[PDB]
């Protein structure tokens, strides 16, 4: 659920999520996807797709385990959609981390309609 | 849907949704209520309790129509359940601009796992 991935979030990047990513891009946050605007930004249209991949759970609603070894997020799930599920968000987790290099600010709160179509997953 | 609601805030209160409300409190936002923070925070506690009782159609997602009427949100027809949903979102837009006064920045962006478990609806 949310409350994993936004947990996963700040254990990679150690920012708080709804602030950095709450409404970044084309994606983060905001509703749907949108060709992303950096690599930030493709992070979550990874993620959404991720998401769009799952069968048998709701990616926001359905709460699952992991935990915290060796500074790793390790999903604790066998059953194949969480455990997919856990391992989309460790992914976006991860991934917004390893682009804080160029996150930019300026795509914080960026208005919809500069968002050309995303091309689909 | 968000677009619907942010549209309806941004009309009601002049700011920018998704900054100013996308997370703020226990109850602006993701991950369900919590005990809220302030009247603000209160606003959209109600939001979250005035969703739950809508059958057939879904808040995130389903859009539908409203009119800007001698600056009034006048929601569309629609069907029953997007109009409920209508008059949701028209209220907890009212509502945040009712109380705009003690918006307080230190809410934007407040940890959802640092608030107390919410009352049942
Ligand atoms: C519906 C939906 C949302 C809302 C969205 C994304 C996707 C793919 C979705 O389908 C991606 C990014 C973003 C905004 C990012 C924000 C992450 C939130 C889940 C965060 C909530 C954070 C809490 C729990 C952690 C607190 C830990 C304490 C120790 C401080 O969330
Ligand atoms: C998963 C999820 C999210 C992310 C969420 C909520 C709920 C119940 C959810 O289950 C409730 C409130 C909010 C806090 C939404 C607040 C803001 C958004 C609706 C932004 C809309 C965008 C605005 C600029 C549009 C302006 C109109 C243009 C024509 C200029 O975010």
């Amino acid at each position: 659920s949310l409350f994993e991935l936004g947990k996963m979030i700040l254990q990679e990047t150690g920012k708080n999520p709804a602030k950095s990513y709450g409404a970044y891009g084309c994606n983060c946050g905001v509703l749907g996807r949108g060709k992303p605007k950096d690599a930030t930004d493709r992070c979550c249209y990874v993620h959404k797709c991720c998401y769009k991949k799952l069968t048998g759970c709701n990616p926001k609603k359905d709460r699952y385990s992991y935990s915290w070894k060796d500074k790793t997020i390790v999903c604790g799930e066998n059953n194949p959609c969480l455990k997919e599920l856990c391992e989309c968000d460790k992914a976006v987790a991860i991934c917004l981390r390893e682009n804080l290099g160029t996150y930019n600010k300026k795509y914080r709160y960026h208005l919809k309609p500069f968002c050309k179509k995303a091309d689909d997953c």
